[PDB]
């Protein structure tokens, strides 16, 4: 895993407010999935968790996330997983770039193609 540090001043990026984190884009907050100093956040929908306002990124623990069409999956660190992950005896891949899972297609991983449901499992085989 790896993070930039949007360092430079004002509205862009990973940002810090009020020891609340948002992300920023075309100068405003952003909801989604993006990366942060220590992993993907889920900067969330107001009142997903305690709450929260839109945008702010939340406590979201051991879930299923599906947000405009895409599968994430969030440790207990709050923080989406990535790669090889079994989640109550199925099998997901968890694009690293992204966070997103493999779903509904044949993808090659480390040169072996397997198939992804729509629901991002792993078809056994």
């Amino acid at each position: 895993y790896y993070f930039e540090p949007n360092t430079a001043i004002g509205a862009n990026g990973y940002k810090i407010i009020d020891n609340k984190n948002f992300y920023f884009r075309n100068g405003l907050p952003q909801i989604g999935v993006f990366k942060g100093p220590n992993g993907f956040e889920y900067f969330a929908p107001a009142n997903t968790d305690a709450n929260n306002i839109e945008g702010q990124a939340i406590r979201y623990q051991n879930r299923f996330l599906h947000l405009l069409g895409n599968i994430y999956y969030f440790g207990n660190n709050s923080k989406a997983v990535t790669g090889w992950q079994t989640i109550n005896g199925n099998m997901y891949y968890f694009m690293p770039d992204t966070a997103m899972a493999a779903a509904g297609g044949l993808f090659e991983i480390d040169g072996v193609i397997y198939f992804f449901g729509v629901d991002g499992v792993k078809a056994p085989g």
